[PDB]
């Protein structure tokens, strides 16, 4: 019931949303080596 899908990974609060992925990444997973950017934008909710 936890209001506010954190970054589990790193223990901090996340701001993304691959749109190719369709998932919520926060912006240290937009500035990993890993995922492709193209398809994401911010969460600006
Ligand atoms: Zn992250």
């Amino acid at each position: 019931g936890t209001q506010g899908e954190r970054c589990a990974v790193h223990g901090e609060r996340l701001h993304l949303f691959c749109e190719k992925d369709g998932k919520a990444l926060c912006w240290v997973c937009a500035q990993s080596r890993k995922h492709r950017d193209h398809a994401m934008v911010p969460l600006e909710e």
